[PDB]
């Protein structure tokens, strides 16, 4: 329950409910693991994130109080405390390329990763952000001008392939239209077609509720590190498998 | 009371109490004028823009608070409901250059403004974002590698000067460290030195509260389109005047 995405064909509701901190057996006791949730409202993007916390922060309250409704959502919950702290090291990451805001979320670890500095440079010290910028540099070099998805698709797959050669590289990328997924370790998804009733996905210290259909033609796909609902149409992805989503539909894989 | 920035030498609290919607004589009646606030936490940045709700059943004046703590804040607290201009057209704008997140807020109108497309491209349709991207392109072209503020200072002044030849260009720029200001029409500031007591800046449908000093060495400068407190040490800026802040202190002007 780390990576979490959504691609829909209509702006759909998503309520995040972080269970307030509590004394437990292990997980989210006096503290809380870092999280991040980015989503789109047209071409614009909203980002709410927070690194390791020993209190129920204002940003954590902000995501919950905001009536969210989008077609593209990328998030990363319970990000490994490994390494360094701070906001600059919290997923997901944003950067504009071609007049579109790109969003990136990575789960896993990369060993001996040292990409050549380019146009885009990481602000933080994460290997995830270094990977994001590098991938962005390859897309910018190979395609100076905006090019349709299928064209820039090969460069995406290529970079992901190389990164997985140095460690675990599960990732979610989006320019606000499509939502690129890549599995190295584990990733899963489930498409829901109208008519559908409200569903409640949940972690151990999190709950994301979904409502009923807006129109009789709704299609909404949820992507997670692993099924959050008792296996239904939850399809499990294998190592090396990528999928390009857009409008909740599979474009290519 | 549109632009509002802050440069301080220690992370200082700033609470924004947006006076909830109410039936008035003219201003923020059933609707709400947009707003946007960005602030840093180290090198990372946070961006909050007005929620796409405002449909509060027009219940009696319900003020909503927004606590913020930072050394660098840049905001545009008087725009149009995000539902009217759209999220991609809401200030301030963010983009990374040289491994730092650059924030930008601009007040004023530009006529016949048509910068040549470059590295950075506006996601939205404002002349403001078009201006931000152009200024970033000039900096990236003139400075391929990270350079001290003083060196990149001239290019910032040049760009602003050019944009002011085509309209009003009051702007606030920042990389997380320093806060650049530029005046064309009107801009003002007031530096507060420890010891100082809590202050309450207020708009007509807003209130931004400040607290007492954290340490006896505090220095916090507030920049606004015009004095929010009954004139004290509020220094008024004239057309063509710029100031580079850092830790609440004037670096250059």
């Amino acid at each position: 329950c780390e990576l979490l995405g959504m691609s829909a064909n209509v702006p759909t509701d998503i309520v995040f409910s972080f269970t307030g901190l509590m004394q437990r057996g292990g997980g989210t006791g006096p503290h809380r693991d870092g999280w991040g949730i980015a989503f789109y409202e047209g071409r614009g993007v909203r980002l709410f994130q927070d690194p390791l916390a020993s209190v129920d922060s204002e940003v954590a309250r902000l995501v919950q109080r905001f009536p969210i409704k989008s077609e593209t959502v990328i998030g990363h919950i319970r990000q490994a405390n490994v390494g360094k702290v701070g906001l600059s090291n919290t997923h997901p990451f944003i950067r504009e390329l071609g007049g579109r805001y790109w969003t990136f979320a990575h789960n896993g670890q990369l060993a001996d990763f040292q990409p050549k500095p380019g146009f885009y440079r990481p602000v933080g010290e994460t290997d995830s952000e270094a990977a994001f910028c590098d991938l962005l540099n390859r897309v910018r070099r190979a395609f100076p001008e905006p090019v349709p998805v299928e064209v820039l698709l090969p460069v995406l797959i290529s970079a992901c392939d190389e990164y997985r050669k140095k460690g675990v590289f599960n990732a979610l990328i989006s320019d606000g239209d499509w939502l690129f997924t890549f599995c190295s370790s584990k990733l899963a998804y489930i498409t829901r077609r109208a008519p559908f009733g409200p569903a409640r996905l949940k972690d151990a210290d999190l709950t994301v509720d979904f409502h009923a259909e807006t129109t009789p033609d709704d299609v909404v796909t949820v992507i997670a590190t692993e099924p959050l609902t008792d296996n239904e149409n939850w399809t499990l992805q294998q190592s090396g498998e990528w999928v390009l989503w857009w409008g909740g539909e599979v474009l290519a894989k």
